[PDB]
DNA sequence: ATTTTGACGCT
């Protein structure tokens, strides 16, 4: 009891831009605003592959990883914006630059960890301490939390969505003990006030709306963020965890959506995160390894210690192209031309990175796939990156892969290549 | 024939 650590030491937020690439295109083209629309890359094969979907289009069943032609079957009025194509390939620069806009706003409020192009974790512990001092024991008004849900409320003894939201927030604020500055529930509540202000700043200064989760760690913040989308934020308190986890499929927790979570389900014969509490830490370690076992033992109790890392910039700058079916590169000239295209985009992005961020990549990673291999990568080789020169980088990549050609013939490349990937890594200050 | 990314853990 008195020594049971409860994982209530931090306030952590996860901010997730709503249907991000779609909003970028809708800001640029007002005709797309408030319409079923999607972002598609390429157009020739089946109308293009959808990679982002507005909530209006999601209502028709349109999803990511859908061909545009099939999406149009579900949603005949679906509007489409195409990813830019440069040097023969999709180019995501517009979305990377929009991401920078949002990340730089978030960084004015607190230390952020860039988790993906459209999401960042925020460590709000210190900001919450400061705001609690500025308030002077003053109660927190519902008006400070106009888009916040309290997960698990209302409970106990209106039929509209905003009405339920307000009833739950009222119950929460009515229970709060605002005079105890060390109360974790109060700390989370102030965190949510700050996140309201952060999301308001993002929308005012970029036009982009986002959702957010506020809790005591990254996994719960991420889970909370998805509970009320779009354009809303959700507070998941420590006390809400038992009910929340009692019917939460294991695959919904970050890192359990794949083979490990499937093994948890199969080996333990359970379905819901909360069912994990009935195993000892040693039992979970025995099935899933020392680190996974300890992590699961604490996580099913709502506890995790993974820090919000101070990293606003990506650690790698990469570019890749698949060559599916019959487009597979079967000649040396082909391989060299496409290595050059990838290397030129990489050089452009690298030079911009060096100017903006005072750093230089030192390693070039080359990865290829050969036809007939279920693995995403068939071969991954590194070499030195000493000069931001596209021709040199393409030559080096060719040098490190050229012995993969099993063909005895001079030009022909066998087996044909279905993927090329150049990645700049190992940055150093400059 | 989703494609094009990005981070991290294992050995
Ligand atoms: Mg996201
Ligand atoms: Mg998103
Ligand atoms: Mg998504």
């Amino acid at each position: 009891g008195p020594h049971m650590a409860t994982g209530q030491d931090r306030v952590v937020a996860l901010v997730d831009m709503d249907c991000f690439f779609v909003q970028v295109e809708q800001r640029q083209n007002p005709h797309l605003r408030n319409k079923p629309c999607a972002v598609v890359q390429y157009k020739s094969w089946k109308g293009g592959g959808i990679i982002a979907v507005s909530y209006e289009a999601r209502a028709f069943g349109v999803t990511r990883s859908m061909w545009a032609d099939d999406a149009k079957k579900l949603c005949p009025d679906l509007l489409l914006a195409q990813v830019r194509e440069s040097r023969g390939k999709a180019n995501l620069t517009k979305y990377r630059e929009a991401s920078v806009e949002v990340m730089e706003i978030m960084s004015r409020f607190a230390v952020i960890e860039r988790a993906a192009i459209d999401e960042a974790y925020v460590d709000l512990t210190s900001a919450v301490q400061e705001r609690l001092q500025k308030l002077q024991g003053q109660p927190i008004s519902a008006d400070l939390l106009p888009s916040t849900y309290i997960e698990g409320l209302p409970q106990g003894p209106t039929v509209q969505k905003e009405g339920m939201r307000k009833q739950g927030l009222f119950q929460w604020l009515d229970s709060l003990q605002i005079d105890n500055l060390t109360s974790p529930d109060l700390q989370l509540t102030v965190g949510a006030v700050i996140v309201e202000e952060m999301r308001a700043a993002i929308e005012r200064e970029t036009g982009f709306q986002c959702s957010a989760g506020i809790s005591h760690n990254k996994v719960l913040a991420k889970l909370a963020c998805g509970l009320n989308k779009p354009n809303r934020q959700t507070l998941v308190s420590h006390g809400s965890v038992p009910q929340l986890f009692s019917q939460m499929p294991i695959r919904k927790i970050r890192s359990l959506g794949g083979k490990l979570g499937a093994s948890v389900i199969e080996i333990l014969g359970i379905e819901y995160m909360g069912e994990l509490t009935q195993f000892t830490e040693s039992q979970l370690q025995s099935h899933f390894g020392e680190k996974n076992g300890s992590w699961l033992y604490a996580m099913c109790r709502g506890i995790e210690h993974d820090p919000v890392k101070p990293r606003q910039l990506p650690k790698t700058i990469g570019c890749s192209k698949n060559f599916p079916g019959k487009t597979a590169l079967a000649t040396r000239e082909q391989v060299q031309w496409w290595l050059l295209q990838l290397a030129q985009e990489l050089e452009e992005r690298l030079t911009k990175d060096r100017n903006d961020n005072d750093r230089v990549a030192t390693q070039l990673v080359v990865s290829i796939r050969v036809q007939g291999d279920k693995r995403l990568s068939s071969l991954r080789r590194c070499c030195a990156l000493t000069r931001y020169d596209a021709h040199k980088m393409s030559h080096d990549a060719f040098t490190v892969i050229k012995n993969c050609n099993t063909s005895g013939i001079q030009t022909e490349w066998s087996p044909p290549l279905t993927m090329l990937f150049l990645c700049a890594t190992k940055f150093s200050a400059s």
